[PDB]
């Protein structure tokens, strides 16, 4: 049902066979540098290694100036100590060029190329894969679900005007970001509408507010709640998702994925 | 949508609200007893109180003559100590006679009323709510679902001709049962069809043979595929779970209630 696989340089990932999970990566930085120490990139790559030994697919890592070198050396690293693809997530452009140059693949933007327009040029230059979330600076929504849905579009306008090819957009309805509890439900309720616009899907749920705001619950204590939104995201179609408690995720969507077909 | 309550003698359960828990009651018995000791009444009751903490809306409890002697006691001591409705599970029908005598509320039959139809008499008697689970001594199918709708309904038919009321009947697909691996998948990616036969549906996922087959692990480790199982199902419309572990199940459903609106 997916016409073509995701590109990623060196790894190539099947969007029919199962749904594909990103793992969190613990980002601890040390107090006493301005990054590059060896407590903080062995401490991330212990973390990618476990979560790529729990079934993760992906590892997301996440001023302008020491962003980039925090976040460069731990790309190095794991990609040099981990087989799998890496994510930056970022939403500024400098910082995305400097973190597939160090080696990442994916490029995962909080602000769906609206913050750094110029992120687009840099994914479409380097032909990599990058996920649009939705996002805004204000709650004021006529119609919560159409209005995401055009601003989404508004997003892929700029990717595509950019030069980024339909195949390496991946979107993201962005639950967490610019939603009332309330709202985020309703995302929830309706996330399967975010399929007609075409493209893969990847929910980030993991441990939020809204899932506290149900529950009454601190955010250690957030892995069953966490558990029932990648399963209704599963069913409702996502192809992808971001989540902390790799082990536990990955058993759910497998699971999952023998229940509805994939 | 559901326009009644389920009447319960004492207690009375809303199947608009929330998704209903039923806790599975760890059951082990006195190897020097033929029932009724002190050790298994109070390790029953230390588990019902367990069960009632951690978000339990009903509680669980399952030859013939040891079969009551063995039972009856532990209805005795629960509903004495704990203010939550029973249900017994039995197919026999001296044995649920006894158990509503001794204080359930709620018959679960894994048989729905075909091993033992008087049964039905039982229920109508008392006029207490009824579990049909659907069953069979072979797994010889035409078309899964077609023959599951066909099946239960022989079950409501029993149930009806024997003085049950539409109200009194609840139905339960039998996951796990006279199933194999690839047949429970497709029932649980098609149970909302369950609901055209327009009763509440209870589905009991906890822990079984198919979520191992699916993830490859032991009984002890199927938490998460119990929760996807759960998941799913409260999607498709199910007004009860019946599981082991209630703490986290609770936690699940109460979520999912949460984002599908209920």
């Amino acid at each position: 049902k997916w016409d073509y696989d995701l590109r990623c340089g060196e790894y190539t990932l099947n969007l029919n066979e199962k749904t594909l999970i990103m793992g969190i990566l613990n980002v601890t930085p040390d107090s006493f540098s301005d990054g590059g120490s060896y407590n903080e990139v062995d401490a991330a790559v212990r973390h990618a290694k476990e979560m790529r030994d729990e079934g993760a697919h992906i590892i997301d890592i996440g001023s302008v100036e020491e962003e980039i070198k925090r976040v460069v050396p731990m790309i190095q690293a794991v990609s040099k100590e981990v087989k799998l693809p890496i994510s930056i997530d970022t939403y500024k452009a400098e910082v995305a060029k400097q973190a597939i140059e160090a080696g990442a693949h994916i490029i995962n933007d909080i602000w769906g190329a609206k913050a750094e327009p110029k992120i687009a040029e840099v994914a479409a230059h380097y032909d990599v894969p990058i996920i649009l979330m939705h996002n805004r600076d204000n709650m004021n929504y006529r119609n919560l679900m159409a209005d995401m849905i055009a601003d989404l579009y508004d997003s892929i306008k700029i990717a595509k005007d950019a030069g980024v090819r339909d195949e390496n957009i991946i979107l993201n309805p962005g639950i967490g970001f610019a939603k009332t509890p309330e709202q985020n439900l309703e995302a929830m309720r309706n996330l399967e509408q975010l399929n007609v616009l075409g493209y893969p899907v990847l929910l980030g749920t993991s441990r939020k507010s809204f899932i506290g705001h149900v529950l009454d619950l601190p955010v250690e204590e957030r892995l069953e709640g966490t558990g029932a939104t990648v399963c209704l995201g599963i069913e409702k179609g996502c192809e992808f998702v971001r989540v902390h408690d790799v082990k536990e995720m990955s058993r759910m969507a497998k699971m999952m994925d023998a229940m509805i077909g994939k």
